[PDB]
């Protein structure tokens, strides 16, 4: 079995692979633009991957990769929220895409096997042409009309505990929040045929974007992120042990 | 800092402590009683703890241990549900609580910090004296009414992936489960000052009970656990 | 695959059995008597487990389990060194064995498979009967003659940080001592058949003797320890 | 506390940076330069290092994080030729370049102390080069020099897997260096005092580095066939030791 993980309380810029309006700044990383007075900028885009690649499955032995992932993160509007952040799964060359309501992630709300990326997001801001009403949380796959969403009530400048974990033995990714200050949790799951999805090898991190609009912003700070896959040798798969990924990693 | 941790794909009676009509058959944990031909039996009470007492905090130092559990459970009814199964921490002598509605973990619906025992239950029968209308997941807190509940549709005869934590920076619960087959998930958090309501050292493991009538009968099966816990200095 | 694994910095005797003079005081695992002056006694015997069974392997399935375990212990002589202390791997129910320069684990020099105990010992004694020339650390199965050892330079009052593991895919057992105020270094590996020479369920810890005589005398302190087992399926 | 670890029995080019003529090839890390029929060759330099940088201490908060790795190398010379050069586990900076070959193991220049090298290393030394090298096959810690500070006998068997051991206690600023040829039972151990923030920078990359002789009949193979690796950077001044017990059975066990 192939293993990689990480977990960083702090941030700095070698490990990772900095794409558009991303920054590290006094240990956290500000995926979107801020003037220094604080406020967040309109039309921004960033992203932000291991620098490391991961191997989700193999071709030749027919192996598929269980993974996990837990993250903090922290969104503020001064304003209306725009437009969200998601955890994704991207080709290793990988170059920003739409912005907006995109994203950074996706072209279009069509199935596009070729996009070759899946996404959990958290999606500030409803789209008329392919969001559900509210806020909301949601897995996309290859399209950024989510093929599965549950409503989230965004507590504003306050911190938000994210878990993702995917088991190969059931295929399920499962995706949750939780905003301690408010005692308040939301869960959500799918079931996602990666081999089919994505390729061999990806790139794991973030992406964020604030509204086009003059009064649609909010700002996408990441405190806190941990990561771990576990790929096996044959065909039998392994879910991971998620009791001691978090207190290792999380707790 | 001090750990203890453990996952289990396969069980022996060796590293339980079985309380009950627990038994330990073909691999999995069964915690309570059924007749050879495969079918629950009512009033029966069952639970299973490991073998080493795990330390959730330090009066001492002040520290508070951060931890999470998680396990693979099969609640099958032939009949109607009851009476539900339980993830606990108790004190380690612990012998036996009540049975039926109160899980074999508890003796009222009235707090009683005594009891020195936190729970987060699988109900499957609402006791019409303190239970929500519904199958509910609950966190119980020294008394079998749980201070928080979340409405649970339980698939019959299918696999409950369960994982519940407990982070002392927040010191915040949470518990949440998921039915793959399904692919429905449930979630529930609820805030527990943990060192106000249970000794230093615990037992950890489960509690079940069948109904006591001759047809609120159901199986509780643990097909794996895992347990991880950190005590800081 | 079955995994269980403990890290302690600090000690407490709940999740722990305690035999003969061992104690816990502030903190850290004393095994053999030492009077309130904080000098050693001799015909003194310790001895501390885990309270949780480990599973070496499994007749069934034919898996055997690979493991690791690394402390660090301080032995001080106010006087001559003796006896030593060992790591062992016994029978769960097990009481402790012969004194003195038996450590605790053992009865006799002749091999003699229903002892049924694997140890890995720090020798500070040589007996003429079966021991090397000097203080060694040995590989001791099913008799207190070693089936290899190597010179060890006790430094004392220093802590010694020693690391033991077993690989199961070469059936070899590796342990290796360093003193890092010295910056000294010893390791040993000799290969052993562990389905053969223990049961399939055992208690994982300590023992310790000092010497019998009036002079022959030093302390067995652990400071720290840590192990991981796991069963493959 | 920061963390970062891996775990590889099978290999694959796209998490590695690879240098000279190192290749990934039938699931295995092959650092140097072999003919088709199986025979090493000589004046041959590889070098590999996971693609993600690691942090070795922090000269803000004073805190010098504590690691381990472990692997498994194959090296054999042709019944005709003579062992030659060497392979060594080394930190380097990360924008890093090869350096001399031969007896310099790729990572060194010279066996003057030259604390700008900013390179530490543990090397398996196949040949003894008079200028620098004990009597025979050596295990050694060099520190900014191919002169090793510390070095022990090694009793190479050839053609047989070597498992290896390194550790670095920031508490102690111990650095013990382990060989074991489980088919001979036979076991090697080296330790040192090693003061990290001083001969190396904040960030460097880990991998491998080997050569083969510079002449005809110098010559051996060096295969990695596992690797693990893991770091743990605490938040403050306070070091803390890895759980090598968790750490090996999670990792190489
Ligand atoms: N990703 C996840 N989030 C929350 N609970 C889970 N249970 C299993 N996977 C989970
Ligand atoms: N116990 C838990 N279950 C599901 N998601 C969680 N996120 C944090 N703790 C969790
Ligand atoms: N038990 C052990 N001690 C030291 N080095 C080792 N390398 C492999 N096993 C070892
Ligand atoms: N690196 C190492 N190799 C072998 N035994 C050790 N004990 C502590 N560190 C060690
Ligand atoms: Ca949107
Ligand atoms: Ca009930
Ligand atoms: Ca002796
Ligand atoms: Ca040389
Ligand atoms: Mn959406
Ligand atoms: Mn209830
Ligand atoms: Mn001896
Ligand atoms: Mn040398």
């Amino acid at each position: 079995a192939n293993i990689q993980s990480f977990s960083f309380k702090n941030f700095n810029s070698p490990s990772f692979i900095l794409q558009g309006d991303a920054t590290v700044s006094s240990g956290k990383l500000q995926l979107t633009k801020v003037k220094e007075n604080g406020i967040p900028t309109p039309s921004s885009l960033g992203r932000a991957f291991y620098s490391s690649p991961i191997q989700i499955y193999d071709k030749s032995t027919g192996a598929v990769a269980s993974w996990a992932t837990s993250f903090t993160v922290k969104i503020s509007a001064p304003a209306s929220f725009a437009d969200g952040i998601a955890f994704a799964l991207v080709p290793v060359g990988s170059e920003p895409r739409r912005n907006g309501g995109y994203l950074g992630v996706f072209d279009s709300d069509v199935y596009n096997n070729s996009a070759q990326t899946v996404a959990v997001e958290f999606d500030t801001l409803s789209n008329s042409g392919w969001d559900p009403s509210m806020k909301h949380i949601g897995i996309d796959v290859n399209s950024i009309k989510s093929i599965a969403t549950v409503s989230w009530d965004l507590a504003n400048g306050e911190n938000a505990e994210i878990l993702i974990t995917y088991n190969a033995a059931t295929s399920l990714l499962v995706a949750s929040l939780v905003h301690p200050s408010r005692r308040t949790s939301y869960i959500l799951s799918e079931r996602v045929d990666i081999t089919n999805e994505l390729p061999e090898y990806v790139s794991v991190g973030f992406s964020a974007t604030t509204g086009l609009s003059e009064g649609y912003i909010e700002t996408h700070d990441v405190l806190s992120w941990s990561f771990a896959s576990k790929l096996p040798d044959d065909s039998t798969a392994e879910p991971l042990d998620l009791a001691s990924y978090l207190v290792r990693n999380v707790l």
